[PDB]
């Protein structure tokens, strides 16, 4: 049914148009930490806690 | 009753006049054409049709 079919009287028939889309992507920030006291690394059982 | 006839003492008698008539003529345009399709000359039995 939809086949492009021409005749001898070639004219404004079978017009086609094209489309252009787009794809996005963002950037997000993360992070975490932890706190310690000098009284937790000075007199503590382990020497290499840090 | 009109022949030129000057007496012995020719005065301001027997004058004449002249006139020039004019003509005219102009041109007109013309034209006729015919249309054909490429198939009608490219698949017809008679190769020399144009």
């Amino acid at each position: 049914s939809k086949l492009p079919l021409l005749t001898e009287n070639g004219g404004r028939v079978n017009r086609v148009g094209f489309t252009r889309l787009s794809r996005e992507g963002s950037i997000h920030k993360f992070g975490f930490f932890y706190e310690f006291t000098q009284e937790s690394l000075d007199f503590d059982s382990d020497d290499q806690l840090k």
